[PDB]
C-alpha cells in the first residue's frame, strides 16, 4: 500500500506514535517519507547483507526474521514479511521497541540525516489529526 501523507499521519497517531519517547508525529512521517516514500512494500538490501522492510525500513540484522541474515536477531519476534502489510500495526509496534533501545530515532539513519533538526511539523501540515 502507498499511503497518502495525512493518511499515514492519521494511522501513526491512532497507533500512539505522536510524542512516543518524545518524538512528535512529524518526525515519524518525515522518517517514513525518506525511508519508504510511504510504501509498505519497500525493501532495500543493506551493505552487511541484511534487508530493511516496510514503511519504516526495519532491518533484519536485529528486529525481524527473514531467514537469510546470518548472525542476525529477531527482537520484534516477527517475520520481516509482516512489515510489508497494508496494516502498519507490526511496523509501529516494532518501531516502538527500536526507538526505546537507547539512541532514540538516530536508529533510522535517514531520520538523523534528513529529518533531525528540521521543521518536521511541515510533514503533518494540513492534516486533520
Ligand atoms: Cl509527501
Ligand atoms: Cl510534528
Ligand atoms: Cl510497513
Ligand atoms: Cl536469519
Ligand atoms: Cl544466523
Ligand atoms: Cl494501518
Ligand atoms: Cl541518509
Amino acid at each position: 500500500k502507498v499511503f497518502g501523507r495525512c493518511e499515514l499521519a492519521a494511522a501513526m497517531k491512532r497507533h500512539g506514535l505522536d510524542n512516543y519517547r518524545g518524538y512528535s508525529l512529524g518526525n515519524w512521517v518525515c522518517a517514513a517519507k525518506f525511508e519508504s516514500n510511504f510504501n509498505t512494500q519497500a525493501t532495500n538490501r543493506n551493505t552487511d547483507g541484511s534487508t530493511d522492510y516496510g514503511i519504516l525500513q526495519i532491518n533484519s540484522r536485529w528486529w525481524c526474521n527473514d531467514g537469510r541474515t546470518p548472525g542476525s536477531r529477531n527482537l520484534c519476534n516477527i517475520p520481516c514479511s509482516a512489515l510489508l502489510s497494508s496494516d502498519i500495526t507490526a511496523s509501529v509496534n516494532c518501531a516502538k521497541k527500536i526507538v526505546s533501545d537507547g539512541n532514540g530515532m538516530n536508529a533510522w539513519v535517514a531520520w538523523r540525516n534528513r529529518c533531525k533538526g528540521t521543521d518536521v511539523q511541515a510533514w503533518i501540515r494540513g492534516c486533520r489529526l
